[PDB]
């Protein structure tokens, strides 16, 4: 008659996690913490929507590739979207200087402001209404790069061209121009007549003259020629000057770069919908709650941190449990307010009241280290675009290596933590509960006897009034000895 | 009379460990898992035996030096192995463009064909007979490269040469030519008449145009001129055209890329033994059965993960050890078939049981973390061999900083989790031996005595049939109340 | 009356760690790890002072622009501090080629000897004293760099150049030259008269030929042309020659590569001051003591390794506690000579004795892990200096990724290794504590009862005689059986 037990929560959970040593181990309460959800859309990263390319490249944007549309309105954008193998780029064939190291400089890059340095109807003394070709279909005619000029020459006459540009403005600009190789020698004279020419320019910073190539090579897009293309940054108060005496293909238009910031290059075969994120992946958006995603491991804007793993679950609660009277038997069903109380068994109670003293402070050591350990990986590696040529093979490898070096990493840092936490918290629990009985074991001496499987029966009588003072840590010994005392002899010689 | 303890295992084990805590901690079961050893060979992968360059370089072998050998075979190989310092490269002095890059297309190659792009006897219109020298002696008479032409004026004549290639095959296909930069004005016209010509190569992708550079240089190998050569992979349906005016170091045989694949290239001075292993570092071959070892940093094909540790060893069987009866005291060398046991101290039984119960769990729990634990390293960085000239110093420091960067923290990861899980580990012996204890301690209540030094001792009286009861936790208190209260009431009024 | 109690420390500590559980932490003993001050100078590492370069640098240093000083002492360096924006470098406008390659070659150096390998008087066939600039005033009047010759035609003759020099020391030998780019053709004629002119240069190693480019370019410090210049390293026993038809800048003076080692290049805009230390970063020394700091990331020399944190304080004694009799309670501020003690309370005595035995044994294995844990980061990544231009961003980026990527890593590591390892320590004493009470409790069985609080109560009569055994393990229950059992019963029958 009249006892009391120490036991803890057991509730309809099945959700399991992992640890060290044990694996898919249920509990009765646990948080997740991987996204592995996206929406499979292309969107814009918090109001501010991306430069789709379409179809096209970098290089068909910027020179103006009749099939590229350009952008009259200078838009801001949050990136820059281009398809893996994008169709409308170099349509008359060649090459592009350090187009990796420019596709680089977009990345820092959110805004441009094209303007006119050079108009078409200033070449007086050529013929710039003349340079176009199959290789360049505006309508099905033959067109040009809109952004720059196939100088050509007027009455057969070609007169070394000079011609500079004050940068006036605050914001650097980009220029671009090139030079053509033709097929033959006689394609040389038929379009520039002077035999050899060159094509220099000059600024503060970069100095170059290059010299045509003539060589015979098969018909790209219908072209045995190449032209190439060259760039470079003039700086605030500089001046570009380009001077040639043939070949040169011309600026007509500059770019301002007016917003530099995060910005990135995304190859996505997606193109946009009326959709908004706060973080995008080249497959899909992202539901930036959780703070560890696997879904792609290029993903920009306000991310979560990406981890290569199936499955990422924390532990907050016990694990669960029909285990009777007693925490040596398993979880009490029957509590809900509290993670560790006590059962009653009074002359006039029931049972299944819950210690507040330290499931409080329980719930506030979890919980204020289920956040802390989010706080450990904000600094956690975060990969970034970029992109490499034929002959750059060692330091793509190397970007590769190292990138893929720190998501290995970071991924086994996270995993570790939480198997080695959630150990943690479980031995927390058992360190609790089997705590919660030396609070009493040690309040109520010999007032009761330990029955062993985590219950005491009183040879002392409780009461209501008396069961709720050891919970409390205010049961007296020498207010209930006497008692006690007699009771305790009583089988001392009883039956 | 008639007692009972508490105790575990002890053996003739003397293996340590090592934790955060402490140092060479004597136990009973340890697993090695460091590999420190290795056979000193250089052999094959699994069946596929390497490429073995000999005293040549990678260069002189797809040039043909003469002195290097070609592999008419067309073999298969699971890797290349180049001395360091080859003595057999460009026999005829030059450079070799993006030779770096090149070597790093092997490392994903596998297997070459050599075909025959332009035979010898079809430069009708030059002389291709002539191109030898000094430099380069087979069997001691002057000769030359054995996989390109080294072309020559005929009669005094150099017909402006345009060949080309369409490439036919389904296989990338690798071609390498090169130009010669003569001494004095006067070799130039000696060899090509010509006063002034070029070298021009196109393809789709590829478009150059190089001119002799004439420069008096210091005679290496006896020859003060220098020949540097050029390379391109020249794609499926694609086609190479050639043309020059003079100084044209022509291909005869090309290489077809027919196996990509994993594979590198080693620089070991070792020669092939008949030999086979899984595992290949260029000092020896590795016995790829422990999951880490410490032999060499470029260690390729089926590996273990290579940690900077002198030895690295796991525990999973208790800290060994006479000690007496009782747990208080130390180990039983008594017990064989279990960690955790009992002893009997019968009116007619001697002792030693093992709780199998707990120790089948306990084999269980310990050798599933063990491979558990070597499985989170899975993902763990291996380098890769790269190489870099003499103006690339930087990016060879950041590779080094990168590997040894990895390498280091791998090292430290891996140290970090064994000395804390072996903690983990012995900790959960004390854990398990002290839980054993109150399994009786719990079920044996008034009827036996704690002893203190972790053994019992019953006022009742046991026997065989009820010491096989409590270590299956079904011994009753009720079945023996009366006899165990009368006992312990005779001393509570004895002497 | 007559009891005993077990306790431990609590003293006038306020210093606090945290930990993955709690935070702020307040413990009685604990060690800083981290360095957070530095003396904002700039010293010398160990005796060896830096090069300052001043307003200069690295450029106009070796290449004699008249504004930077010259070493003549041949002065051996630990390090070389350029400041950022250094104002005197190419005086003469142009280009460096692989500067950034060169500067990295500095890292690896410590000393150099200029030695002149082609004299001023030695120019017979042309006029050397007279190529100087407004570009380069040196007392106001216009001047050179120091170490090149600008050659210029004499009687308006520029006879061909060919000239060599053979490397007959032991050191490497570092060269530089330069060509020179005119504005105009006529400045071309003005100057070395012969139209078309080359600069051709040959080693063993490096072959080039490099053409003027003739272009418009703006007024650079008063100058619109160009100099270019080149750098190879010959080696010993060696031999290079140059030979031009005009343009050439002439070396003087080669640096002799005598000293190789530890160094490097600091950019601080910081002058030297009388002052040494063991560790030098761009804004100060470093007081080398504690093992880890947070002041630069670029830091060179003896140093501790950097994290990117605000705090990191070790735990190695016990929380801090008034609280009374009883480790329940609290500590005891009276205890001075030890962790783990006890309270007398004896018809004779009051209490405080340290359990020597386990302090001590305590002192060693926190003490024995602090220092281990110092050890485990030895190999921690190191940052190191490098630089790259204007069109090598993305190897710039991976740089910075990489670095900032294994900083963000150590500093979790480190941050972990405090945290998990503090908890580890605290929960070390809570078991200590509570493995002191059984020592006691396992050897003082029916001769006293326990309180509860902690403490015990003998049924027996101790004395200071019989307290100073189970202290030591020595208490025997049979010598004091027979008076416990006779008071034991007196209150089982008493009141």
């Amino acid at each position: 008659g009249d006892r009391i037990c120490i036991g803890y929560h057991a509730n309809n959970s099945t959700t399991q996690v992992d640890t060290i040593m044990e694996k898919n181990v249920t509990v009765t309460h646990a948080q997740d913490i991987l996204e592995k959800e996206h929406n499979g859309r292309l969107c814009s990263l918090k109001g501010v929507k991306p430069l789709i390319l379409k179809n096209c490249s970098v290089a068909g944007w910027l020179l103006g590739n009749p099939m590229c549309d350009e952008f009259l309105n200078a838009p801001e954008w949050s990136y820059i979207v281009e398809k893996d193998r994008p169709s409308n780029g170099l349509c008359y064939p060649g090459t592009f200087n350090y187009y990796e190291e420019l596709k680089h400089l977009m990345s820092s890059t959110n805004q441009f402001e094209k303007i006119q340095i050079f108009p078409r109807s200033s070449w007086s003394n050529h013929d710039a209404s003349s340079g176009v070709s199959s290789a360049c279909p505006y309508n099905g005619r033959s067109s040009f790069f809109r952004n720059v000029v196939w100088l050509i020459k007027k009455n057969n006459v070609y007169r070394t061209i000079t011609r500079t540009y004050n940068n006036t403005n605050i914001e650097d600009l980009l220029i671009i121009w090139g030079i053509h190789h033709p097929n033959n020698a006689a394609e040389q004279i038929k379009l520039y007549q002077n035999p050899s020419t060159y094509v220099s320019v000059g600024t503060s910073t970069l100095n170059q003259r290059s010299i045509p190539e003539i060589a015979t090579r098969p018909k790209v897009n219908g072209q045995s020629s190449r032209m190439e293309f060259f760039w470079t940054i003039l700086r605030p108060n500089d001046s570009i000057t380009f001077e040639s005496t043939g070949n040169f293909i011309a600026p007509e238009y500059a770019y301002k770069i007016v917003k530099k910031g995060d910005s990135a290059i995304m190859k996505s075969e997606l193109s946009y919908s009326n959709c908004d994120t706060k973080c995008q992946t080249p497959v899909g958006a992202i539901n930036s709650s959780m703070p560890f995603h696997n879904v792609h491991p290029f993903a920009i804007g306000e991310c979560p941190k990406y981890v290569k793993l199936k499955k990422l679950v924390l532990a907050t609660g016990l694990r669960n449990i029909g285990a009777i009277a007693g925490f040596i038997e398993g979880g009490w069903q029957g509590m809900v307010d509290g993670w560790y109380g006590y059962h009653h068994s009074n002359e006039q109670g029931s049972g299944y009241a819950a210690d507040k003293e330290s499931t409080q402070k329980a719930v506030d050591g979890i919980t204020n280290k289920v956040n802390s350990i989010i706080s450990k990986m904000n600094s956690q590696f975060e990969a970034v675009g970029k992109e490499f040529n034929n002959l750059e093979r060692r330091i793509e490898n190397l970007n590769k290596k190292m990138e893929d070096g720190f998501i290995d990493v970071w991924t086994y840092n996270a995993e570790l933590l939480v198997l080695m936490e959630n150990e943690r918290t479980l031995d927390l629990h058992d360190s609790n509960v089997k705590n919660l009985y030396d609070k009493v074991r040690r309040q109520l001496r010999d007032n009761a006897k330990e029955l062993g499987n985590g219950c005491f029966e009183f040879y002392h009588r409780c009461d209501n009034k008396c069961m709720e003072s050891v919970r409390n840590g205010t049961y007296d010994y020498p207010q209930y000895s006497e008692e006690s005392r007699l009771k305790r002899e009583e089988i001392d010689s009883g039956l």
